[PDB]
């Protein structure tokens, strides 16, 4: 839906405002009732530690869920991006 | 509607993140089709100039409309608040 594209835009913008995010590589969002469940991959510095990449991913989870209240499940993984 | 309260929450938060805003005193939002038309009053420093208060109001108009894409009309006035 178009309202869905509005939501996906908000998710991408929210994630890209988090320190350490090198773009959103992938985002799949779906409605479960009125709730959004979503899975996303962010880009990170290949020289970040795995621990740092996990910290960024968690920061993205908190930022995105803080800004888009209809999200009730959000998984964030990371991949190296230059 | 409840989705309307979500929109009003987003409007208030967006406005209160603008430098110079001393809360949202009043916000009336209504749907015109799928678009939001809204009228709001912000609080400002009573010692700001009228020109400064107009600048803050314009900054609020741009910030709110930038964050909530469904808004197609937004009027922002200001009043002194301590």
């Amino acid at each position: 839906g178009s309202h869905m594209e509005a939501v996906q835009n908000r998710i991408v913008e929210a994630a890209e405002r988090v320190p350490g995010v090198r773009g959103v590589i992938h985002l799949r969002a779906r409605y479960v009732g009125q709730d959004i469940w979503a899975d996303m991959i962010i880009g990170v510095d290949p020289e970040n530690t795995v621990e740092q990449a996990a910290e960024i991913s968690e920061a993205v989870q908190a930022a995105v869920c803080g800004k888009i209240r209809r999200i009730e499940s959000l998984h964030v993984s990371a991949a190296a991006r230059e």
